[PDB]
């Protein structure tokens, strides 16, 4: 089993300008490997992928790798609408050194399941890599259902897993019981953070969750506590997850809110955010310093 | 803080031609009681309220309420689409000796917000009972927002809780943020079996939910665990109910799943449905079978 | 083909204290025979066939009947939840006289497509009556697919047509092609105003809605304009029936409107409504006037 | 009042590398000028805007404004989901001489309403050109509202209309009232065929959509027969359009299914497209033929 345990979608640091920040996001990358995460997630929707041209994911993948240097798995987020670009950045994520890849169904036309089974199959035939999907129907339009990820787990088999972005018990189960039930190594992640606890407990592999790049030990933890059988304080870390999400209801994008969550915890980087994302105000910038507070995050 | 802790909508066992069965749905009373659930719902969805006329109702609710005998709180579910006969209902759950009443939406048309807020005024007006609201959106086709709970629960002493009927942790959340930050005795119960030990954690109430009838021990035991701060224990049933849900997929309506798995659990009752709900098939039935002795429930 | 032409969803008039008006229910139906409709349609939605109970509706329809003494063919809505009522009222509706009768798919449940199929055929099965459907999904939550539709009609030969009520060319014409090219007499009416023009140039039948109540002339004129071959007249009317929706958007329940609006066009009826509907402000009673008066409808 | 009348979403013709067709797609502009159209889009979601790179738009809208060489006006569709990138093209589209841009909402992200009006804001400050806004909520997941559109074209004087791609006359309605009624010369076209009659006798502009391809004379027609008040032709013309939209139900994406019409239509272009979409298959193809023959198009 591929890419388990607590693996944040990190945060691509911008400068004013918008250039990518490598001091800053360096610094991130080593807060979370230091924090004890099991993986890295870059160029996820956290990652800003959709504001950003090609060449610019590719130089950010690149970096990313380069500064990670093996000491945990990188997984490279590489979709879109464009299919040719998907193949593109996904081949330059191997040729760049990526252990995986994270693919998203195509979003903006609402494609055809014949044509997304072959989409699928196309970006996984071009890479020897394993590759994740990527489910997100609140912002898809269309979503990947067990039975769908089923059919492209027996088709290919370097997909071995997904990231399950939705608030939904009954996906994240009916994910497990269908997907897991005929592929017990492939990979069922989370994708919000008051799921991790339940997706651990109904038989899944873990999160890939913003408060990773903010609180990664509250997730890191949990998941030890759960591993070393200490149900109670695994349930005691995931009362604090539960909470975490009201912050995500500051801005939409929520990008912004992740990266003032970063430093009101203790690094300083730069918050910039790419458009349509804006910077958010002090009033909620205030409103989330509380937060954090009020759960003993900083 | 009233109607909190475990309190399951309870099936009406009906007579093959479609009559109430007062032995069986009584001996399903007191199994429950027994089981020491905190309360009990009468003519929920479960209980066949919309495949019900209004003298049906009536009666199931007298007897209902009679045979429990004050032993526990009694709750009896009113509403529907008819405005004044939400009313009458309302009133004669009063007369006939009800702890409260359980009221939805109503859900043909989609109501205005004026007139939702104008409608639950007037029934609440109606009674001096206790009244609980009962958001379930996905068959009302219309959400009970935490912002119009909150507009409720202000207008009206007596709205002082709500069955939320929901596959989404961050409905509970901001259920409980926005309404029990600005009422603190205001009951917060869930509608799903999967979400109970979630929604204590959020700072909620308890559960109305179908694992109630045929496995309340679960639920009860939970609860218990919860209360005496032995989280493990807690989450450990908290195990079983998040794999409870997936029966509920067998049938649509799954009125008639519930009252298959009450028979399996060791209680032999009728398990006549009212139409447009029909008789599980065996193939479903021996399904339903197999899953309960995978979670030790039978 | 049965049931062609205009045939409007007449409102129930009822006095100031909620009982039905006869005198004022009388005249409208008069005005409406008077005015060349093709048939009468009671207990619709904006009949308030949702905000009454089961006795009312066999009073109102057997008085509705009784009135219209074979005149005009009469459909008599019989629709609703509870199924066991629904067959009570179809057969009722047969033995008072209908003509026909229109049913509805259960609206709280969203019934499983076997039971759907179950359900419509019992009721069909129950009369000897021909059998209207009733798509209305904004507020069923559930739609009468034309794939479906057509699995109905193959199945009973009884059920004859539908009223499609939704804003969709794609739904009408999907309906007209799929059910009437497998059943070419199935009748094909539209629930809104400014879909019969469209609805008639696909190969359809004609309309159920609410402008029949007070303009019907406009419908039926129109109607009269394109068979006799006059396109040109009949989208004049048509252009109308465009801006007539208008109107709906004031309250919800539109119920309201409708009856204010046949008030404002010479008929002086009481605009009582039943809960949850209720009283238009004089401040949308105004623009509804205006309205009217900018199309020239009084 | 600009833009209004016939505007033709061009589809971009590639060859079978995937590279632009410089003579195909020059040809197809050729027609569509010759069949009297009012102007041409590039670059909408037929064009197939969003699978392809950002240079390749580039080259593509140069080539399209360089070979159309005035002689009708050029919209450039320059949006997608990166903010900065629908800047660049849009002034790349201003420096290439382009007339106009059309721009959607961000289709991943479904931007908060102050960020949604902050971009379109922005990208309207970036050039002098008009700009047009383009509402596709069946595939943005986000609706450009009647209100909205008005607080955009309130604030500023180069948001001057609208392409609304939806099937519904109520959106379309509420737009002509809302905007129109404020800005007289703020131009409202439709986006699917079957709308365009509808659109014009609601008060609106024209419409782009697909049929111009393949099909331009029965827009152009039905346009010029309402301008000369012979609204019978005109309805005779909306007859067909009426049925034309049939065929887009045989793939998703239906881009293939266009080109397709084109060749059937007399036109002998490749009909590749980019991935996800795929080649039609034969059998649907000569379900398109039959279907273009039915209508008197081929």
């Amino acid at each position: 089993a591929l890419f388990t345990g607590i693996i944040p979608p990190v945060s691509t640091i911008f400068t004013a300008d918008g250039q990518l920040d490598k001091p800053g996001t360096a610094a991130l990358i080593d807060d979370l490997i230091k924090a004890g995460v099991d993986g890295l997630f870059f160029l996820g929707s956290g990652g800003e992928f959709s504001q950003l041209g090609a060449e610019e994911r590719k130089a950010i993948a690149r970096f990313a790798i380069d500064h990670v240097d093996r000491r945990v798995p990188v997984l490279i987020g590489t979709g879109g609408t464009n299919a040719r670009e998907t193949i593109e950045l996904s081949q330059h994520a191997q040729q760049a050194g990526a252990d995986g890849i994270v693919v998203i169904n195509p979003y903006y036309w609402k494609v055809s399941e014949a044509n997304l089974i072959r989409y699928f199959e196309q970006v996984a035939d071009s890479v020897t890599l394993p590759v994740m999907l990527y489910n997100f129907p609140a912002l898809t339009g269309q979503d990947l259902t067990p039975a769908l990820v089923k059919t492209l787990a027996d088709s290919r088999s370097n997909i071995i897993g997904i990231k399950d972005t939705i608030d939904s018990v009954a996906h994240l189960r009916s994910m497990i019981h269908t997907v897991k039930g005929a592929h017990p190594h492939f990979t069922v992640l989370c994708g919000y953070d008051d799921h991790l606890f339940n997706t651990l407990l109904l038989g899944g592999d873990g999160a890939i969750s913003a408060s990773g790049n903010f609180a990664p030990q509250v997730s890191v933890n949990l998941l030890k506590a759960w591993r070393d059988g200490d149900v109670a304080k695994a349930a005691g870390y995931h009362q604090t997850l539960l909470q975490i999400p009201q912050m995500y209801q500051l801005d939409t994008p929520f990008v912004n809110v992740i990266k003032e969550a970063i430093v009101l915890c203790g690094r300083p980087v730069s918050t910039h955010v790419l458009p349509p994302a804006s910077p958010l105000d002090e009033p909620r910038k205030a409103q989330l310093k509380t937060l954090l507070q009020q759960l003993k995050l900083c």
